[PDB]
């Protein structure tokens, strides 16, 4: 732990704070995360074995006196920052499609190992000059528990939270990531958050206003979920034509299958990789400003 020289503060994770750092020994640059439950130790130590082209590699795990540090391979930018940098022009579809395609490859890999991310968002998706994008903080959710805020009690967003988690489902599945990726895909395309909810119920109602209030017809058992209230307003479903303009039909159809209410109806990452939308997918390089 004294072999790392903090250089900057990358961000404020939900579990801990992240820093760009240099290994005083190897002299390598890395992303250092500070955060104890033994069950956790084993939990994360298993994640260190996750090796995929689209998963931010977890190099080492350091537990020292009521403290836990995670060493990750360093990447130069998070998807949020990049999107902001392209607000005026917007990311070209070829690049969007490529990112989406790689992201799903990773998700497919993690899901085939029963591992879930559970808190996907622009900030934990990292990109390099090579045109590759990667998932960061995978599995950690399970390693611990999801709080409300953080140390600065600042803001961790519900914007990408799947409906099942918002309605109280205790045992959600890998389908919650697809939904999150689903919402992120939309944001890239429109350059705006699909569901920018400022509270749980507001987050739920925005989804409703756009996808329509769910029922037993589209979502069997929905009315029996922990937080379902028969008193929920009933809104109609709006057509994606107005949701993701100007996205082509292939992407819109692919998107609607990522945004299905019934988790068992929501498309899997593996199946999504087979969708027509990726018929002409390529790997363009981004214009990154560092
Ligand atoms: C949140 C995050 N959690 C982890 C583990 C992150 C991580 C991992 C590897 N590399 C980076 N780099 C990075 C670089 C510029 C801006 C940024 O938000 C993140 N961040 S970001």
């Amino acid at each position: 732990m004294e072999n790392f020289q903090k250089v900057e503060k990358i961000g404020e994770g939900t579990y801990g704070v992240v820093y760009k750092a240099r290994n005083k020994l190897t002299g390598e640059v890395v992303a250092l995360k500070k955060i104890v439950p033994s069950t956790a130790i084993r939990e994360i130590s298993l994640l260190k074995e996750l090796n995929h082209p689209n998963i931010v590699k977890l190099l080492d795990v350091i537990h020292t006196e009521n403290k836990l540090y995670l060493v990750f391979e360093f990447l130069h930018q998070d998807l949020k920052k990049f999107m902001d940098a392209s607000a005026l022009t917007g990311i070209p579809l070829p690049l969007i499609k490529s990112y989406l395609f790689q992201l799903l490859q990773g998700l497919a890999f993690c899901h085939s190992h029963r591992v879930l991310h559970r808190d996907l968002k622009p900030q934990n998706l990292l990109i390099n000059t090579e045109g590759a994008i990667k998932l960061a903080d995978f599995g950690l959710a399970r390693a611990f528990g999801v709080p409300v805020r953080t140390y600065t009690h600042e803001v961790v967003t519900l914007w990408y939270r799947a409906p099942e988690i918002l309605l109280g489902c205790k045992y959600y599945s890998t389908a919650v990531d697809i939904w999150s990726l689903g919402c992120i895909f939309a944001e890239m395309v429109t350059r705006r958050a699909l569901f920018p909810g400022d509270s749980e119920i507001d987050q739920l109602f925005r989804i409703f206003r756009t996808l329509g209030t769910p029922d037993e017809v589209v979502w069997p058992g929905v009315t029996s979920m922990p937080d379902y209230k028969p008193s929920f307003p009933k809104w109609a479903r709006q057509d994606f034509s107005k949701v993701v303009p100007p996205l082509d039909e292939d992407g819109r159809s692919l998107l609607s299958q990522m945004l299905h209410y019934d988790p068992n109806k929501r498309i899997s990452a593996k199946a999504a990789l087979a969708h027509p939308f990726f018929q002409d997918v390529t790997k363009p390089v981004p214009h990154l400003r560092l």
